[PDB]
């Protein structure tokens, strides 16, 4: 019997740098609700406009000693419009936003498939995504890059020159949106171990 996070991240001393295992009940915007042992994220805002965007960060930033880090998000419901972003953010970045809208945050959004790099204009990146889809986010801490995956297959490199100490982040914007995180306690759809083996 292997311990899943210890197999994935053998060099990480969690007494020093704990791994993110769930969403933070404190480090989140008021419009985000949590359920399922803090793994399920529910939009509970007004949903009318971008001023109602709402994000949540994981409990802990990604330890550098992971080497390569990975998490997956299942779209349980796209709600009204599926304005859902998945990515990374530094400590204290404004959470009344979708990931990538503000500096020091990075996102891939489901409605347009665009990538959003630290407040930069949305760029074509990947496919759209919606109810049923699994989207993964892989951070290569060694070469400072991030790429996403969709239903087990890799997309391209999204971001380069990434700073460290980033937190897994999801943001939602319309009523009924619901997503579930896998931080490594369930098998991943993407063959992350195959990617890692080469690093």
């Amino acid at each position: 019997l292997q311990r899943r996070l210890k197999r994935l991240y053998p060099a990480v001393d969690e007494q020093e740098t704990p791994l993110p295992r769930s969403w933070s009940p404190k480090d989140k915007f008021s419009y985000i609700g949590l359920s399922q042992n803090n793994l399920r994220v529910h939009y509970k805002g007004h949903g009318k406009t971008p001023k109602d965007a709402a994000s949540v960060r994981a409990t802990h930033p990604i330890p550098a000693a992971c080497g390569i880090y990975y998490f997956e998000v299942k779209i349980v419901s796209k709600g009204r419009d599926g304005y859902m972003g998945i990515g990374l953010s530094a400590q204290g970045v404004n959470m009344n936003r979708l990931p990538g809208w503000d500096k020091h945050s990075y996102g891939y959004h489901g409605d347009d498939g665009h990538s959003f790099c630290s407040s930069g204009t949305g760029q074509p990146y990947g496919p759209t995504f919606t109810t049923g889809d699994v989207i993964g986010c892989c951070v290569n801490l060694i070469n400072n890059t991030c790429f996403y995956t969709k239903n087990g297959h890799s997309l391209g490199i999204a971001f380069t020159d990434l700073p460290p100490n980033l937190y897994p982040t999801v943001g939602l914007q319309t009523p009924g949106e619901v997503v579930d995180a896998n931080f490594g306690q369930h098998p991943f759809v993407f063959d992350i171990e195959d990617y890692m083996r080469e690093w």
